[PDB]
């Protein structure tokens, strides 16, 4: 029959209290509760939690018409765009859009990232001077606001954020954003769709320079090193030939910088934490960062490669603090799953950040320790023992590309600083739709040459 429920403190609000305080511990809780499964009404939402890896297959591998993301996630439509990724007219649609900006993400591009990374750093070192301090999660996102944009948009985007102010019109909309949202999506945010309009007429006119560069020098697009997701856009159309609407395009290539900025920055910023302030794991990733460097004083793709200690850092990090904390589907058809049916209607839930938590798969989960993955290879217990970035049909095509950014950016900045964090590291503030560290999160840093 039907799961377990939480009991409901009101009826319609239901258990929405318990759950916005902590959305993680609340699963936590109520698993001990009532198990594996169980549904809990939050503001008029059937919520339906699926907290244990063995069970997760059903739901990583129903196809859309059974378990839809865009029913979900549609919500994003003021942000993204009309027509564009959840909002799309189809699931086809969708995936389709989704591959114009993976294409973007290419090994040749990848080369081309990482001399980006390094150039804004040298930007950034100069603000930074000799020696100071600074707050870790705005330094992140600051970096990744100019290398994200530059990665996927081409250098061409960098005059508009140094000179049109684009930076501040990104944190508009995105700190517009609430995860109230998801519930509420009609919420008025004025301001968000003020800058949503900036950016919209601003990512126009980059379309239309790049048109006539596109005139000028077709041999841009016989290049992969300088072809980025604008040139994709431009130049392609759906499998059935109808063409894209630069609407469409626009919409496509804010929802790929959306993706692609926060839980990155999230992601560098809890890294580079726990590896400043943990004094064996800042040894093992200097050495390996020694090793792989060699003579050379720059940072190139096959280096990053072989950063594997400072990978396993980064995945120890989306283990403890992955960003995106929820991994949602409505139910278009009842589903079975163990003992249980689950009605149509019901929104199916997967949570990230209570999978690495949970303790039939890690040992002191509480503790960042890199070494369960390299050497104990704890995650590798079950199938879906760890999904920060999802897994099976939707899951995410950015990885390797995030894995790029944040491991290219830690590494120029060990090169560049000494660094030790002031205080104990935060806790995870729910406040956002993208979950990251309590601020403030400060740290010291000193020029090494
Ligand atoms: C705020 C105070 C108080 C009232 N409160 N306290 C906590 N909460 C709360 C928090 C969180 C949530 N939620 C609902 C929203 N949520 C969430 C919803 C959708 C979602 O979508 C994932 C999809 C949609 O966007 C992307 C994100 N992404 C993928 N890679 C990198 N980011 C996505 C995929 C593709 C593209 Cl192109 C863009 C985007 Cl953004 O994947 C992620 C999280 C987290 C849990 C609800 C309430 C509160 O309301
Ligand atoms: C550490 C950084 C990142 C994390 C933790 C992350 C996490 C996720 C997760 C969990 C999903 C699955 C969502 C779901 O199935 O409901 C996902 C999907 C996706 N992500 Fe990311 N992501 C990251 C970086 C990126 C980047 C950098 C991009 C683009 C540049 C990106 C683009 C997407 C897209 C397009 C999908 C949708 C796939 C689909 O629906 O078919 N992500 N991501």
């Amino acid at each position: 029959k039907l799961p377990p429920r939480v009991p409901n403190l009101i009826p319609y609000v239901g258990s929405f209290v318990s759950f916005a305080k902590n959305p993680v511990q609340f699963i936590i809780d109520n698993s001990k509760k009532y198990g594996d499964v169980f549904t809990a009404t939050i503001l008029g939402k059937e919520m339906t939690f699926l907290n244990h890896p063995k069970i997760l297959d059903t739901f990583f591998k129903a196809t859309d018409n059974e378990l839809s993301l865009r029913d979900v996630y549609r919500f994003m439509r003021p942000v993204f765009g009309t027509g564009v990724v959840y909002d799309a007219d189809s699931t086809e649609r969708m995936m389709e859009q989704v591959k114009f900006v993976s294409s973007g993400l290419t090994t040749a591009r990848f080369r081309v990232f990482v001399d980006i990374f390094e150039d804004e750093i040298a930007h950034k070192v100069k603000e930074l001077g000799p020696e100071g301090t600074v707050d870790v999660a705005e330094l992140m996102a600051d970096l990744i606001i100019f290398t994200a944009s530059r990665c996927l948009l081409g250098d061409e985007v960098r005059q508009y954020l140094s000179e049109k102010n684009l930076g501040k019109l990104y944190h508009d909309i995105d700190d517009g954003i609430s995860p109230l949202s998801f519930f509420y999506p009609s919420l008025p945010a004025p301001k968000r769709d003020k800058a949503r309009k900036a950016v919209g007429e601003i990512f126009q006119e980059l379309l239309d320079k790049r048109r006539e560069e596109h005139k000028k020098h077709p041999e841009r697009l016989l290049d992969e090193s300088k072809m980025d997701v604008v040139d994709h856009l431009l130049t392609q159309k759906y499998k059935d030939g109808q063409e894209l609407t630069d609407v469409h395009r626009i919409g496509i290539l804010i929802a790929g910088l959306f993706a692609g900025q926060h839980t990155s920055s999230i992601t560098s910023s809890w890294t580079l934490m726990n590896v400043i302030s943990n004094k064996k794991v800042l040894e093992k990733v200097r050495k390996e960062q020694e090793e792989i460097m060699g003579s050379d004083k720059v940072l190139d793709y096959d280096k990053v490669m072989k950063m594997d200690y400072l990978e396993a850092c980064m995945k120890e990090a989306l283990r403890m603090y992955p960003p995106l904390i929820m991994i949602m589907r409505m139910a278009r058809k009842p589903r079975e799953c163990e003992q249980y049916i689950i009605p149509k209607g019901n929104i199916l839930v997967v949570s990230p950040s209570v999978a690495g938590r949970c303790t039939d798969t890690y040992t002191n989960p509480d503790v960042f320790d890199p070494e369960r993955l390299t050497e104990r290879k704890e995650h590798e217990k079950f199938k879906y023992g760890a999904v920060p970035f999802g897994a099976g049909r939707h899951k995410c095509i950015g990885e390797n590309f995030a894995l790029l950014q944040v491991k290219s950016i830690i590494s120029i900045l060990l090169r560049y600083f000494d660094m030790e964090y002031i205080g104990k590291i935060p806790d995870p503030s729910y406040t956002s739709l993208v979950v990251g560290p309590s601020p403030p999160t400060r740290m010291r840093y000193k020029l090494r040459k």
